[PDB]
């Protein structure tokens, strides 16, 4: 009968249009580069004010060199003119009575205890240490460079599929609506100005400035780099993202050792709580390849192949 | 007859369990996404003594932000207020009879001749060379910070499966025996906890601290991500595993720069010999997917179908 | 007919050797891992002279820990003693005619305006500022370090393959040619030679040593890592490659501290150019695999069944 095959041949109309949405949506004829191989090169520029101090990027960027991952020192506790010497520990959990809870079963770690109990203040008696003295008093409350919101990163990146040895840049003027000098990446303005404006990336990130230049934090400027290389080279394009990773705050210390003209060595001893920038470079491309093409194509032909017996068993037998 | 279905039901029973538990095996119906998206930030506590110094943090960990690599130094070698200007090389390397041998020739790179040979002691006779004078002598032997081995790493690792959009953090209360300020990671009694002490991760990594310290070297916490995100959020676990990359020694060398009060520049070179420790965070999630699900399927089917036709041949021929 | 199944035979011969070859030259049966797990050690060795000073691998490598990334500085910029105060900036973008443009709704960002409008020199009139005085002049010309052109970079790469835990180095003595100590990459020569010199790593990257130290660059040393992991491991080999990835120049700023005996702080500001290397690993490796064996054979089974009901309609209908 006719109509027998009028019925296989919309089974296989119907059925091969879905199965064939189906694989041609998820790209299945292509074979897929996860292994992205990114550079990243950034710079901030701004100058803020802290104490009596003017703060430039050689003072609060650290590290210099433009890494990934740099740190924008909003705020910082200075103990200056440290020497190496004898002194009471001025933490509270050092609290002592007698030099019989100075030694060293108590506290694994930390300072180098002396094994005397002696009076920091009149108000607390503490275990006495050794290094550099006096000791840091890391309680009390200082201010915070605000001009560090309107600074601005500049982010350059360079990345490369090697699967498919396709190497791009992110400095794409045709895509940014105002010069390079000064636009300023807007999600949807300019998503693909490289100058960012810290106060906008802590926006983006969902973060108060006031509360994460006061705890410091950790923040993540995500460029994505979905691409299909099977389109234009103009098509492989960017798309920057950010996201807070401390979820608290971020603080480091440092030293800066100076020496003495009689030849004795003293250091500025340096609490710094600042903004952490790691620039987190994913991609992955698709080109066309005949191996995943042939399997996809198998899996198709036969998936249809059995949805029309299954198809002719569910209805006939009905 | 009958029994030709009751061979071939078996048939397909047996052959078909096998091909089903291999491919339930492999997970053949998950995606996979191995290009993990980690941030790494590292805190190092504790105190040691070297020489009749005392060194925290400020002293011996570098670089100071907490990244990913890091170094604690355990011994090094200073040579105190160098000066630019002319003096004898002191390696043996450049041992001279006469200003003849001498010349740019000789030994190309490494340090400024001047081209005179002069006497750096009365055993020694040197090139001369223009730097920071005295020269350094590298083959002194010095003491090793042996409190390091006591310090504790504090390692919060913030990973993102991007495929997925699948982010989650390691520092997990609900998995850790004890308080996240006093546990202590341990591969067994307590593998979720972040702190991890100095000396364990020598010893998990199968190294001496002494000879480790005195040699310096490169050891590597790495931070593994398996996951199947099929399963709960619960179940996406990380395991910490540790290795030796150097398999000799590790040292690098910095100055610490002063200035006279009269304008003239010495430093403090410093040859530092310690532990660098570099995060490595692998990862890999699996997701069911519709697309490998129905290849893995088609592959089945036909397997199977072509395995049954192989044992009637096998079987009945015999 | 017997030529039926001669004609048939034939067929299935031609056809399945093509596919039969096709998918044994993509290694279609293996499993690939792209995620490699690397670690970098570098370090720089040589010396140069600038100005009437030489530098060594303490005064030009920065970070001095021998990172994925370092920087070797060929030329700078010095302004020396800077100090906390007001002076007239010198960059003409400032200029002024009187204090009314010289408020903070002029050049946001940037350094920190007084408001007043004062005479830097006699030929130029600029707003004052609050800052480390006197102001950077960066439109001097300064020397290059030329001796950076024959310093000689050592990478030491150890890497790992997790999803088949396949761990190696780059340290090949059998593959090198000449002693480790004395041997010189060369892509022909000594392909395997750790020791990489600057000038040649400029020279593969097609750079002139001359106009990159004098604007500085970011240049990336590849190591790549294809292997066949169901070869023998002497089969898994590393290959280097060079590019330019900045393709302009690279400088940062940084400050040398120092403090009066009175106790005032004053800094040397430099602006440093140089050439930044950055070590970028790939790596995949492929191991036979059941899953993936089992899905090309499925696929090539039925491909050349179809193959030949095809071929047979299009030579039987002509
Ligand atoms: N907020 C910002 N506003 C303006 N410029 C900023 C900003 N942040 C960083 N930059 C960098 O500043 C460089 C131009 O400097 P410019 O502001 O005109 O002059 P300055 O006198 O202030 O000092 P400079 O030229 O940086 O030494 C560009 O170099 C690069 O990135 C730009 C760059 N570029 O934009 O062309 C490409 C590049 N690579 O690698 O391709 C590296 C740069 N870099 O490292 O600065
Ligand atoms: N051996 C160790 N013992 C105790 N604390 C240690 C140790 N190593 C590192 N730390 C960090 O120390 C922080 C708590 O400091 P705590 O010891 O209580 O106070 P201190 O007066 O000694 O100095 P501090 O608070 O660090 O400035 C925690 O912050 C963090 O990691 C912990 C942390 N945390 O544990 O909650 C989360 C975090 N991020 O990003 O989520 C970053 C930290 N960090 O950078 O130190
Ligand atoms: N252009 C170069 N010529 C000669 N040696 C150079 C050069 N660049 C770097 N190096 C490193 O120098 C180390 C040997 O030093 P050597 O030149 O003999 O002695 P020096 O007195 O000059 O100073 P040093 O031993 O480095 O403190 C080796 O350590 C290592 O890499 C080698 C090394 N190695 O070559 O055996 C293995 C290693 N890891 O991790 O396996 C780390 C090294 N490293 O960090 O220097
Ligand atoms: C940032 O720039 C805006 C723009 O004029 C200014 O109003 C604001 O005061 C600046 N922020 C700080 C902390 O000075
Ligand atoms: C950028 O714009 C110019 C227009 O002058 C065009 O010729 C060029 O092809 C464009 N490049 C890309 C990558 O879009
Ligand atoms: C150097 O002088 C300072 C005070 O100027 C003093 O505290 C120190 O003890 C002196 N050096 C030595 C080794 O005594
Ligand atoms: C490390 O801690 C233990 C615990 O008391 C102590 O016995 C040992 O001396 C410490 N190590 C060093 C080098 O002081
Ligand atoms: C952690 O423990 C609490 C128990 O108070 C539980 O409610 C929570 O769901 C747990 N979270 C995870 C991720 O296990
Ligand atoms: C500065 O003084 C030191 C000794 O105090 C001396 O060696 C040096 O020559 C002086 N500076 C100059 C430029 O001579
Ligand atoms: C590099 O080495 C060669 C080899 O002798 C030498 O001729 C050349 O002058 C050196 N380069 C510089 C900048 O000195
Ligand atoms: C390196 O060479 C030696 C020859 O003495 C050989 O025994 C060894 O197997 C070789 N190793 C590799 C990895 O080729
Ligand atoms: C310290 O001395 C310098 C000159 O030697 C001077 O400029 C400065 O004002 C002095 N310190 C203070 C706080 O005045
Ligand atoms: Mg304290
Ligand atoms: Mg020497
Ligand atoms: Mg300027
Ligand atoms: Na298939």
């Amino acid at each position: 009968w006719t109509i027998g095959i009028i019925n296989r041949v919309v089974q296989l109309l119907i059925i091969s249009y879905f199965v064939g949405w189906v694989f041609l949506h998820e790209k299945a004829y292509q074979v897929r580069d996860t292994a992205i191989e990114s550079s990243v090169v950034t710079k901030v520029k701004g100058s803020g004010l802290y104490a009596n101090r003017v703060m430039d990027v050689s003072d609060y960027v650290t590290p210099p060199q433009g890494t990934s991952v740099f740190v924008i020192i909003t705020k910082m506790i200075v103990t200056e003119n440290q020497m190496q010497g004898f002194c009471p520990e001025s933490e509270e959990k050092y609290r002592c009575v007698s030099d019989s809870q100075c030694g060293p079963e108590r506290l694994p770690g930390g300072g180098i205890l002396t094994g005397r109990c002696v009076n920091y203040s009149s108000v607390l008696r503490t275990c006495e240490i050794q290094g550099w003295c006096p000791t840091e008093v890391d309680t009390v409350e200082t201010p915070i460079m605000m001009e560090a919101e309107n600074f601005t990163i500049f982010i350059k990146n360079s990345i490369r599929f090697p699967l498919f040895n396709f190497e791009k840049g992110n400095l794409l003027p045709n895509l940014t609506a105002r010069d390079m000098k000064t636009c300023r990446f807007h999600p949807d303005k300019d998503p693909f100005c490289p100058i960012l404006r810290v106060g906008d990336v802590v926006k983006f990130a969902g973060q108060d400035f006031a509360k994460l230049a006061r705890t410091g934090g950790v923040l993540g400027i995500k460029i994505g780099w979905v691409c299909d290389l099977d389109k234009a080279w103009d098509q492989c394009i960017p798309k920057y993202s950010f996201t807070r990773l401390d979820s608290p705050g971020y603080n480091f210390r440092f030293a800066k050792y100076y020496k003495m003209e009689n030849g004795s060595e003293y250091r500025t001893l340096l609490k710094a709580f600042g903004i952490r920038f790691d620039v987190l470079v994913y991609g992955n491309a698709g080109k066309f390849n005949i191996i995943p093409t042939i399997i996809s194509s198998v899996a198709a032909f036969t998936s249809v192949g059995v949805g029309t017996v299954l198809c002719d068993i569910i209805l006939l037998n009905f």
